């Protein structure tokens, strides 16, 4: 029973990761073409890109800290 | 440019109640594949219950923070459009 709660938890996990790796998967390959940004442009892109998995990579790891504290609490009762 | 937007906010909007209906109905159907009523304990019951309340309490709460995700994106893309048209 324990056991397929963390699986369960780790399994809504992996979906909501994946949720948001495939939105800025196909996010980065619909920016305008290389010539017609400006070398800020790129930069600012860069940086914008960049960003993104920065609090991609915070909500992943807060969502499996956020798991961890209700495995805790279900295996104590 | 405001079209773009406009498209750009609602597709996010979409693809995050498109995803949000697949998280509830999986956690429908995997809360519905359960022992029977009759061969569960009134203790069994209420662990059931705070086990299916959760896993459905674990998702609400970052659906909410999945859609302030999206709020923050659409607004840090508004500023790198209005860097592209400037």
């Amino acid at each position: 029973t324990y056991e397929e709660f963390a699986a369960k938890l780790d399994r809504l996990d992996a979906e909501f990761a994946k949720k948001m790796e495939e939105q800025n998967k196909r996010f980065f390959a619909d920016k305008p073409d290389e010539a017609t940004l400006s070398p800020e442009m790129k930069e600012h892109y860069e940086k914008f890109e960049k960003m993104i998995q920065e609090h991609t990579d915070k909500f992943n790891k807060k969502m499996r800290e956020h798991s961890e504290h209700f495995k805790a609490k279900f295996a104590e009762l």
